[PDB]
C-alpha cells in the first residue's frame, strides 16, 4: 500500500546541490535533526497545555540516537508531535519551500552549509552523511506511516506495517554513506552534540550495544 | 488476524506451579532463555552447513539482551532458526511436552526449580519473573507471528504487523513482575550472565541506554 510522489524541482536541485556540492562541516546534519525533534517536542508539549490527553500516546519527552553499525544506520528520534501522511507529503517535498532557492543563492554566493537550519530547510543537510533516509512517524491523528527517499526526483510513502510501534514522534533512520560511518561511534556522536546541540530543553539518549564478556 | 488457543492441562498446571509455588533461585529464567537461544542458533547454523542460503536472511549469528525500563520489559533476541506459525502453536502449548509432568512430579518430591531446563520445559520459567511474554519469531519458511500468553488457560499467535522486522529468529518479550525489576538492571544482567551462562558459543550483547551530558 506504497505511493510514489515528484518532489517540487528546487527541492530535487537544493539536494542534488547538498549531495554533490558541499565538502565540509558535515557533522552539522545532527544539529539540524537535533533541532527539528526539539521543534516536535516544543510543538506537542506547547499543543498539550490545552489538551493534555495528546501526552497520553507517549508520556515521555526524549531524543534517542541509536546507532546500527551492521546495518550502516544511524536512527534519531524523538517523542514530538510526529507527521500525518498528508504532513509528510506537503512538507516533505511536493509543496515548494519558502527558503530553498534563498539557500541555494546564499550557497552559490559562499554561505556555510550551517547556515541551512536559519533557511528553514535544514531537514535536508541529511543527505551530506546519507545516501537513502526513512522518516518514519506517528502523529496522533494518523496511522504510522514511512516516507522515504534517495534523493533522486521522487519519495514514496508507506502505510508502516514494518517497523516498531512509535506510539508518537518520528524516528529519522539514515543509511549512511560508507565515508561516513564515523557517525557510528560513540564517541564522535557525543563530541558533535556536546559542541553543537548545548542548549536541548529534552533528554538526549545514546544507545549503546556492548558485548558482555 | 489474531486466533486463540487453549493450553494442553498439564502446561496450564506447570505454569501456575511455577508463578504460585516458586520462591527462589529466580535469575535462572535467564540461563534458560539463553540456553534456548544458544539452541536455535546451533539449529539455523547446523541447518546451514547444507544449505548456506539459509543464513543470508540474518549473517550475524548472537544473543541480544534489551532492557526497557520505561516499559519495565526486557527483551532477548537472537537470531537462530525462528520458529514459524505452526511450531508457534504445536511445541508452545497446545501439544503435550514430554518432561511436563514429570517436572511437576520432581518439583513435588522438592527438585530446585533450576532443573526444569533437563525436563526440556526451561521455557516456562520465564513466568517466574514476568506475567505476561511475547515470543516474536521469524523462521526462513514463515512470516513474523507474534506468540503471547498471560499464564491464563490461553494464549494468541497473530500476524506481526506490529514489531520490528527481525531478518531472522525470535524475540522473547518478558513484561517482568513489579517485585522482578532488578532485571532491568546492567550489572545483574552481566552478573547472573558471567556467573551462570559462561560457556556460550555466540556473542551475547546487552543494549545500554544512557544519557548525553
Ligand atoms: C515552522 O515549522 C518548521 C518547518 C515547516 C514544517 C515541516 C514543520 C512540520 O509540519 C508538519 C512539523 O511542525 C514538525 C514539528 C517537523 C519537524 C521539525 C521535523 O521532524 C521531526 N523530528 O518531527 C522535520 O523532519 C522530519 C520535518 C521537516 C523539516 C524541514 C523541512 C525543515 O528543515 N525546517 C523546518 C523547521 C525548522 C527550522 C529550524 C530548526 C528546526 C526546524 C520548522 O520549524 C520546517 O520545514
Ligand atoms: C529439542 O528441542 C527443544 C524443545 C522442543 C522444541 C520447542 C524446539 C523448537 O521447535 C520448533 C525449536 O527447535 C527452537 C530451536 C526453539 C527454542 C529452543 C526456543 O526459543 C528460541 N530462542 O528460538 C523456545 O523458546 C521460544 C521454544 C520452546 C522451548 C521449550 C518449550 C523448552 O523449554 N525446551 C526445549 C529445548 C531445550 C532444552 C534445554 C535447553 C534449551 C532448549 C529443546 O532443545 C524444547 O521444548
Ligand atoms: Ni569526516
Ligand atoms: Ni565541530
Ligand atoms: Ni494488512
Ligand atoms: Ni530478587
Ligand atoms: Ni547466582
Amino acid at each position: 500500500a506504497s505511493e510514489t510522489f515528484e518532489f517540487q524541482a528546487e527541492i530535487t536541485q537544493l539536494m542534488s546541490l547538498i549531495i554533490n556540492t558541499v565538502y565540509s562541516n558535515k557533522e552539522i546534519f545532527l544539529r539540524e535533526l537535533i533541532s527539528n525533534a526539539s521543534d516536535a517536542l516544543d510543538k506537542i508539549r506547547y499543543k498539550s497545555l490545552s489538551d493534555p490527553k495528546q501526552l497520553e500516546t507517549e508520556p515521555d519527552l526524549f531524543i534517542r540516537i541509536t546507532p546500527k553499525p551492521e546495518q550502516k544506520v544511524l536512527e534519531i528520534r524523538d517523542s514530538g508531535i510526529g507527521m500525518t501522511k498528508a504532513e509528510l507529503i506537503n512538507n516533505l517535498g511536493t509543496i515548494a519551500k519558502s527558503g530553498t532557492k534563498a539557500f541555494m543563492e546564499a550557497l552559490s554566493a559562499g554561505a556555510d552549509v550551517s547556515m541551512i537550519g536559519q533557511f528553514g530547510v535544514g531537514f535536508y543537510s541529511l543527505f551530506l552523511v546519507a545516501d537513502r533516509v526513512q522518516v518514519i512517524s506517528k502523529s496522533n491523528d494518523d496511522e504510522q506511516y514511512i516516507w522515504e527517499s534517495n534523493a533522486g526526483g521522487s519519495f514514496t510513502v508507506t502505510l508502516d506495517e514494518v517497523n516498531e510501534r512509535i506510539g508518537r514522534g518520528t524516528i529519522l533512520r539514515l543509511f549512511l554513506k560508507d565515508d561516513q560511518l564515523e557517525y557510528l561511534e560513540e564517541k564522535r556522536i557525543k563530541e558533535v552534540i556536546k559542541r553543537h546541540s548545548e542548549f536541548v530543553a529534552y533528554p538526549i539518549q545514546l544507545v549503546v550495544t556492548k558485548e558482555v564478556e
